[PDB]
């Protein structure tokens, strides 16, 4: 039976089995759409947990399940996969000053995902080393070319109308690398009071700045775009990609597509 890795949710589960390849089993514990911050663990997750060699974790206080989980799972080692990420604080709300956890929306953090998967990989399961290692350095090959495309794909939107008005902050590390400036209705997913006045500041900057779409993300409810899309006359761009791919079947396979498609439903929203 294969060395069996087991992750918090759908990104990382992505990326560590294109490193693993065919040496390893990586199962993401969140399924596809399921909601990743405040996420409530079943039976079937401890099973899962227990059955792995090495679980993998974001840390950056993205979920905050996940010590409470692992106190269940005996005699698994974990490590998380965000060693040498420069964190981008949140700026308000009731978790100011820590970590915005989504740094993987940055194509260029990816590599630092990669390389803590890759060592992870190998210090765990050093018989398969340098499996992990090829396929670590032509996965990451392939999260390079992604940077002309998608600039290109961006090239059209003038700087000053680059505003991503999103639900929940998660894109400031995308919006840092893109040159966007962000606006959400919610800093971080969590049970958290201030929303509904924080929306009526955001149709404020909607209508400063005459912004013509707003987002919502995969695993939310897009209500509140609505709400806003309507009270100021822009257009509710959709859905974004930031805390789960799709199924296998689905839109969002894997992180790459997940990169993409953000992007390409960005460009979308501000075409004329
Ligand atoms: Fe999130």
């Amino acid at each position: 039976k294969k060395f069996k890795v087991v992750t918090t949710f759908t990104i990382i589960q992505d990326i560590a089995q294109n490193i693993a390849g065919d040496v390893a089993v990586v199962e993401s514990i969140t399924k596809p759409g399921a909601e990743i911050h405040d996420y409530q663990p079943t039976p079937r997750d401890i099973v899962k947990a227990q059955s792995a060699d090495l679980i993998l974790w974001n840390g950056m206080n993205l979920e905050r399940w996940f010590e409470k989980f692992f106190e269940s799972i005996k005699d698994v080692p974990s490590a998380v996969v965000t060693a040498g990420i420069t964190p981008l604080p949140i700026r308000e709300g009731p978790y100011s000053g820590i970590a915005n956890p989504h740094a993987w929306m940055s194509p260029s953090n990816a590599l630092i995902y990669i390389e803590n998967i890759r060592k992870a990989l190998v210090e765990h399961d050093p018989a398969h080393a340098e499996t992990y290692n090829r396929n670590a350095q032509a996965y990451a090959e392939k999260i390079k070319a992604l940077d002309a495309p998608l600039r290109e794909r961006l090239s059209r939107i003038p700087a000053e109308q680059r505003w991503l008005v999103t639900s929940e902050g998660a894109f400031s590390y995308l919006a840092k690398d893109y040159g966007f400036k962000e606006v959400y209705l919610w800093p971080i997913n969590a049970e958290q009071q201030g929303i509904p006045q924080q929306v009526r500041h955001v149709i404020d900057i909607i209508r400063e700045n005459k912004i013509p779409v707003v987002f919502s993300e995969s695993t939310i409810s897009d209500k509140p775009a609505k709400q806003v899309s309507k009270e100021t006359g822009a257009q509710y761009g959709g859905v974004l990609y930031v805390d789960s791919l799709s199924g296998e079947k689905g839109p969002v396979p894997t992180y790459i597509s997940l990169i993409n498609m953000t992007v390409d439903t960005i460009a979308k929203g501000f075409g004329q």
